[PDB]
């Protein structure tokens, strides 16, 4: 018989951030940005073997890139394998050679936000037990469940709102700064133990960490992730930005009728004893001996002197407060802005999530 649809539970803020992480227009507008060929690569056709598939053929790719000349296949060859595995288009075109250590690493990056976007697709396989209920819960409901992560919409006199707001305001851009819409407390249990072990670390800051909407799905289910193939500027890490401008610039966001809607989180992220760098050095995989978090630092930083702090689970926790002001003995950095590294995942437990247009 006809099973029964219960009445959603959710606050309308929550069902339309729900609605928007699982969406599958979102999902193949992100392949679209991707250059991939989503009538050749739909959504319920993506499998895990194939991206792994596909990291093979990138790892291909990079020996070329470094370890010959030698007699391997050609780039060209090698490039040609990994757009049969993951299919591109480039308006029917050729696809381009991977020839250079940017579109590699830039290919790799595509690849692990197509595994977060099969990752959501695999979430959502209906269950046995969910075919023999009776009753099922909404589909908004449903898919907040399979998150497995607490999120609590703010109102603008919760203790923390004020705080986030102006760690928003004062080191988002100065000319067209993101329009704060909702906050959520993050609360994704199972992140909680881990996190705990580096109760010691006394220097906590709330640092924000911007993506593309595909993947807001699965850091909520999983956390901040260092995977394989993860790098940049600073190495193998999470990265984390102290000024919302740097991390805005990864937002990964989506037109809806007249706006723009992104996502940013704020981690509270244990940094212990910092190691400062003012060069780019992609090839890091742990801070140097002695040390817990690497920092990139950057020409300005937002002003020390305006920092306050909030209390996270009893520890307290900083959080800028300030305009970006400049750091002289860093105003030769290849860095503009600084970029926060941790090398472990439990050093990191996310604390909100924001709404901005
Ligand atoms: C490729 C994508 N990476 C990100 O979402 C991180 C984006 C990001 N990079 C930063 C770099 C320097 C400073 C700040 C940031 C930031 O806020 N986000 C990814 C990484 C692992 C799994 C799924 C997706």
């Amino acid at each position: 018989s006809m099973k029964r649809v219960q009445p959603c539970s959710l606050d309308p803020a929550t069902q339309k951030l729900i609605t928007n992480i699982f969406s599958k227009e979102m999902f193949k507008n992100t392949m679209a940005l991707m250059d991939l060929d989503v009538k050749k690569m739909p959504l319920g056709k993506l499998s895990k073997q194939q991206i792994a598939r596909g990291f093979e053929a990138l790892e291909a790719l990079e020996e070329a890139l470094k370890g010959p000349t030698d007699g391997g296949q050609s780039l060209e060859e090698l490039s040609s394998h990994f757009y049969t595995v993951i299919p591109h288009n480039f308006g029917h075109s050729q696809p381009p050679p991977i020839n250079s250590p940017e579109l590699l690493q830039a290919k790799k990056d595509m690849l692990l936000v197509l595994a977060d976007i099969e990752l959501a697709q695999a979430l959502q396989a209906v269950s046995e037990q969910e075919k023999t209920v009776e009753e099922v819960p909404h589909p908004l409901d449903r898919d907040y469940q399979l998150l497995k992560c607490q999120l609590q919409l703010l109102d603008s006199g919760a203790p923390e709102y004020k705080v986030i707001q102006t760690y928003l305001e004062q080191t988002g851009s100065n000319h067209r700064c993101p329009t704060l819409q909702h906050i959520w407390k993050v609360n994704q249990e199972g992140e909680e133990d881990r996190f705990q072990a580096h109760s010691k670390l006394g220097n906590r800051k709330l640092l924000w960490h911007g993506t593309n909407m595909a993947v807001v799905a699965a850091i909520l289910t999983s956390g901040l992730r260092i995977m394989p193939h993860s790098g940049g500027r600073v190495g193998k890490g999470i990265y984390f930005a102290s000024e919302n401008s740097k991390s805005a610039g990864y937002v990964i966001g989506m037109k809806c009728g007249a706006h723009h809607v992104g996502y940013m989180f704020l981690g509270e992220v244990a940094l212990g004893r910092e190691h400062h760098i003012n060069t780019d050095n992609p090839s890091l995989k742990s801070p140097p001996p002695g040390f817990d978090s690497v920092i990139a630092r950057g020409h300005t930083e937002p002003d020390p002197t305006q920092d306050t702090e909030l209390e996270l689970d009893g520890q307290q926790v900083v959080v800028p407060q300030g305009q970006p002001v400049p750091c002289p003995e860093f105003s030769s950095s290849t860095f503009s802005q600084s970029e926060y590294l941790i090398y472990q995942e439990s050093q990191c437990r996310l604390r909100y999530l924001l709404e901005v247009h």
